[PDB]
């Protein structure tokens, strides 16, 4: 778990700025290996989030390293070298649908896993989406990650910041966060994704999000998104906890049309 800083080379530009993160070398038992490092500018939401990553071993989540107590505190993870999905979409516009769909199935696969081991992610979003490569993604921050008691199946928040726009209507009514609000916030990551990073509700605030979804109303159907991804945000964006699916749910509805299109295609 605790690292060895004289093992860690740092690079001095960071990759982005709870801190920066930074590009690295771990000099491990034979191979060096490349990671990425959540350098703190916050220390037991560090180390809490350490604690939720070393629990979690699954191939669609980002691997943490260890951590690392020097000139800051440090979170050290294998590199995801294609960086935030919203932002990659963003860079390359012309990624096709097929491979959109890929790659959303992928986080689908990594939360149904997240769902089975009982942990709310709190802050699934398209910023919050790896890609290892075009074609592979992991789902990453687990600063706001949850390990549900076993009596229960949600968090209590207490007290009230949240990135309300990716929140379901019961994690505002209720501070009660599930899978199935991390479902919610997985119906508008597949919106940023068919969006090509996009940012969702554009021009609205908070309290005009909840407006509009207490109305009933959703955003539209992204340009060239197929109706069957488009009838699943929706199915994610089901008001009611007890009405909305599950990762296994919409995991399975996921693979069957991306395998569907990739048959297709043949
Ligand atoms: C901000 N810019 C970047 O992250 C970033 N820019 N570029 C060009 C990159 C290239 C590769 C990686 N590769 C990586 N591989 C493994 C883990 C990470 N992590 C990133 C975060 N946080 C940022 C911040 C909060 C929102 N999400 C992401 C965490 C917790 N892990 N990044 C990350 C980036």
């Amino acid at each position: 778990v605790y690292l060895d800083r004289k093992l860690l080379t740092l690079e001095d530009k960071e990759l982005g700025s709870f801190g920066t993160v930074k590009k690295g070398y771990y000099q491990m038992k034979k191979v060096v290996k490349t990671v990425a490092v959540k350098i703190l500018k916050l220390k037991d939401e560090l180390l809490a989030e350490a604690n939720v990553m070393q629990q979690l071993d699954n191939p669609y989540i980002v691997r943490m390293i260890g951590i690392c107590e020097a000139e800051s505190w440090m979170l050290v993870m294998e590199m995801a070298e294609l960086g935030p999905l919203n932002k990659y979409l963003q860079q390359n516009r012309h990624v096709k649908d097929k491979n959109i769909i890929e790659l959303v199935h992928q986080v689908s696969m990594g939360m149904k896993y997240l769902e089975e081991s009982n942990f709310v992610h709190r802050d699934l979003a398209a910023r919050n989406v790896l890609l290892v490569t075009q074609h592979y993604a992991k789902i990453s921050d687990f600063g706001l990650s949850k390990a549900l008691r076993a009596d229960e199946n949600y968090y209590k928040a207490q007290t009230h910041k949240w990135p309300v726009k990716w929140y379901a209507p019961e994690c505002i009514n209720y501070y009660k966060f599930s899978s199935k609000s991390d479902v919610w916030s997985f119906g508008v990551l597949m919106w940023e994704a068919f969006s090509y990073g996009q940012k969702p509700y554009r021009g609205m605030k908070g309290s005009e999000v909840t407006a509009m979804l207490e109305k009933g109303e959703r955003m539209g159907c992204p340009a060239g998104c197929p109706r069957e991804m488009y009838d699943l945000m929706n199915l994610c964006w089901t008001y009611d906890v007890e009405n909305r699916p599950g990762f296994a749910a919409v995991e399975l509805r996921l693979r069957n049309y991306y395998y569907d299109v990739v048959n297709h295609h043949h």
